[PDB]
């Protein structure tokens, strides 16, 4: 009949770029075409072998670029091939309180909510060990933050961008 | 003044069809005019007498048509009278991830959320023993699933439709 | 680029009027210019000195006007100065089930949800000891209720208005 209210647009626009992290004898986000992926520290602590899994079926072995114990963030590196799904980033967008946000983690689950505060970034979107290290995007799909660990916490994409660049030293 | 953002439309369109189940010395959904009602198995296990209560005030004694231990579903039957409120069904609607959904259970409570995954159907709408067996509809009121038992689970209306038809054997 | 789905409008329209309550050796809401503030009883029980903190930075010492053990409500009084941010009230608005609502409490956190029932007022917006006594507004910012203590509870603004007026005796 008509159009059901949905945020699927932001899903098919951001979800592809979110991956799953594993250990061969956690969540992650594809930042740029170079193949850099932001995740969490507690996800890679004592990692024998880091593995990345895309939604399209592709599987990679990830390289630990570096981590930051302060913000619990970590950067990974995979062999950038032809055609990588990257997380939509908008450095001009200013996260206002009340903005609708989706939390993308892991089975690939999508929770809905809003920006509670911007003190870090608080959100009422269901966060857990599954989506810990996943993405946080607005209705447009623009990355607002990186989920961390009755209210959830993420790291502003602005900050995460900086920290990522510094870990590449 | 102006119009407050609301999903009341889907409420006055689906809520009437959702009923309450009891035992005379759980939730349920009115499917068709014939008087068939889908509920959960754990709701009728060891039932002395099944009772159905509509939102309009009408009260009925329900008949156990049959259950399916696999999907935890059950079908009831009440004497179809003149004028039954049926749950809006749309077999053409395809549940996409990110779609806004309401969870209708039981006091008649309405929780809001989205479709997390479609693996079953995951949703961040608050689900509990109250709405266990209730309806799950989009902003249009179209039945998306039947709630079951930090993330909730429902059964695709497509599947539930089949299983219901088979229990009528 | 474009416009991200958000309820920030209701925030910059209601949040200023919500304050924080303290005890000098809880949440509250600025009702009118006179300086009357609605809060919860359990927040002021055994209070040595009641203190009110606005979002603009202003700090006041509050006066206990009176409380109502029944609805767990309480009314405070501060020296009404020039220019007070008051909570948007609309006595003509009728709270329908399914309406989008924000819960404003305390760091100043904003949770999103809907009106579940209107029996009291039920809401799936995350409520806790933080926002206990805070505001509950629709997408327009119009006060729908006062939060109290897997589902949250508030008091209809219609009722709270009456009880407030009676405590001023």
């Amino acid at each position: 009949d008509e159009t059901p209210a949905s945020y699927n647009l932001a899903v098919r626009r951001a979800a592809p770029a979110v991956v799953n992290v594993y250990n061969r004898g956690g969540s992650g986000v594809i930042m740029d075409q170079r193949g850099y992926i932001i995740t969490n520290k507690h996800v890679i602590n004592d990692a024998d072998q880091i593995i990345v899994a895309l939604q399209d079926g592709r599987v990679f072995e990830a390289l630990l670029v570096g981590s930051d114990s302060l913000t619990d963030l970590a950067v990974l590196k995979i062999n950038a091939t032809g055609g990588l799904p990257t997380i939509p980033i908008n450095a001009r967008r200013v996260p206002h309180i009340g903005d609708v946000v989706l939390a993308i983690g892991n089975g690939q689950t999508i929770t809905q909510g809003i920006i509670s505060a911007t003190g870090f970034l608080q959100t009422d979107a269901s966060i857990n060990h599954g989506n810990s290290g996943g993405a946080l995007v607005n209705s447009l799909g623009e990355l607002m933050g990186i989920n961390t660990l009755g209210i959830g916490f993420a790291i502003p994409f602005q900050l995460a961008t900086k920290i990522m660049d510094k870990l590449i030293r």
